[PDB]
């Protein structure tokens, strides 16, 4: 039936979109509840921006000097204080639009959707992974901060990522909802250099199941391995250590299509060592780590939400 | 800042899904003012899709055979006409969250985005093109039918694609809102096939220029070409003839970035001779052609909606 890169329907983030309009700066901000969440730079300059002294800068701003506006209505900022890296900035009217929602912090290797926002107005959604270096690799230009990245569960939106900063390398950083960089990363405009990006061989893995549930085969071999002798493999190639416990959690998929997790291990090996040779799989000529085992249980399964 | 295949935002088009049921079938419709739109195959069995004579099927249904089910609230069919594929069931109230739209029929090459759905609720969103095969390369699975291609402007929502099908090969096929299959293909379960799929080389040569603003750009060469050697070399990979209209559409890019599209040409050319050695391009190790020159120019500039 097919398998693509999809995101979340975005509509139940769209609903919590709003721009905030420090002075000169406007981002996006997260309305929920009677409280709107936006990246603590908004109230930095750009000259701010080599060495921002947060809570210095705040002392000279007011409730009434954060600009919130909900599509064409404006905002009573009643309140606001800083959280790490974020403001919250209390409003007198709780959004109608709230849907139920959670904040988590994400571990790398796990997806998310993101729908990339301009002046509170949402422009595209797309999917992403917390790479194992800490950064995503995104689509967000001037004026994206404050964007948001989640997942749903049926009903409940889990916030997982806020858009802060894009490193001089073309990658992105930022936060959880209560404003901790994911990573070493800082709301500072320094040198700040991206590690190893790794490859997570726990999604190759689920890819390469997705593929043969949809009759991409070819890469089907006739051999095995163990998790040692496959880990030797993965480090030469920079992928992530393979683990019992991601073993595990592709149970489920190796259950449903009969082939082994250490057979589909020797399937990747041979992979890595000899290259697709111009073949394609699922459409692509590499490698992808950005499905999740959840995603492609769910997106092979067809799982919705309210 | 990077470059992402990403969908427009879903929510106005959630807002509209519903869940139609005649019989033992369950598939999406699309609730629009006080009609919904819904593949006409819905009143099949599986056994009539080998030869259904579909006008002949219609007349043992009544108003009440159509169950139409908006999130948890029962809506009352108070007509249904059939026309060409399509079903329009008359409801006695228009959908609340009808947004501003239209019906376009587009053309091959054209991209747009798709809400996958299951029993009227939202699965995930992911963007497409038609094909020139008149296919498109989806994630359909059984119940997703009735699920809609749309792209937006601002505020109005072009809604483009219904899905009805999928051949034996895994692609999928469709109609457009009047019910009118893009390319030779009906809803009969038979031996259809698709025609070569060819590449869209407008599109490739479009993310080629994206690829270019956001820095990668080893590809460029010293070269340049003409439209009538280019197509040799097109052809003998099966790719789409270049006119001198996709020159005109790609004079924005070309006047931006100061590569000549016949010297971005050459680049294309070059890559498919000498194909990419095992380098990538925005992440891809083969050439993108689900990017329109219109797509570039949004996501690199940043354009929202109401
Ligand atoms: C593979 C999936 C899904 O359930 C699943 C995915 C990943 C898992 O880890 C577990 C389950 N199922 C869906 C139902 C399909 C039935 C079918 C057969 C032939 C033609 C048309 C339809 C057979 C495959
Ligand atoms: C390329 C895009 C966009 O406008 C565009 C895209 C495709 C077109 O066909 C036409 C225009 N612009 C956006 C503004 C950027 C300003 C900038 C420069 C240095 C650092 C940060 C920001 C420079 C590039």
């Amino acid at each position: 039936s097919g398998f693509r890169k999809m995101a979340f329907p975005s509509g139940k983030v769209e609903g919590c979109m709003v721009q905030v309009t420090c002075g000169t700066t406007t981002l996006n901000g997260l309305w929920l509840d009677d409280v709107v969440y936006c990246p603590r730079h908004v109230i930095c300059t750009s000259e701010d921006m080599l060495n921002p002294n947060y809570e210095d800068l705040l002392i000279r701003k007011s409730n009434h000097n954060f600009l919130v506006q909900a599509g064409n209505v404006q905002l009573r900022v009643i309140g606001h204080s800083m959280q790490n890296c974020v403001l919250k900035l209390k409003v007198d009217t709780a959004n109608p639009k709230t849907p139920k929602y959670k904040f988590v912090r994400i571990q790398p290797g796990q997806t998310f959707s993101v729908l990339a926002c301009y002046n509170g107005s949402p422009s595209g959604v797309y999917q992403c992974a917390m790479r194992p270096n800490f950064t995503i690799k995104g689509s967000f230009l001037n004026g994206s901060c404050g964007s948001v990245g989640f997942n749903i569960d049926y009903d409940c939106v889990s916030f997982c990522y806020m858009h802060h900063m894009e490193l001089p390398t073309g990658v992105h950083a930022g936060t959880d909802l209560e404003g901790n960089f994911y990573g070493p990363f800082v709301d500072r405009q320094t040198a700040q250099a991206a590690g190893t990006d790794t490859t997570i061989t726990v999604n190759v893995l689920a890819w390469l199941y997705a593929a043969v549930i949809n009759g991409d085969r070819w890469f089907l071999n006739r051999f095995t391995t163990t998790l040692n002798d496959f880990n030797l493999v993965a480090m030469k190639y920079n992928y992530e250590p393979l683990t019992q416990d991601h073993v595990d959690i592709l149970g489920p998929l190796s259950a449903q299509t009969g082939i082994a997790v250490l057979d589909m291990c020797a399937s990747l090996k041979e992979l890595l060592q000899n290259g697709m040779n111009g073949r394609t799989i699922l459409g692509s000529a590499l490698l992808e780590d950005e499905f999740t085992p959840f995603d492609v249980v769910r997106q092979c399964s067809g799982v919705t939400f309210q």
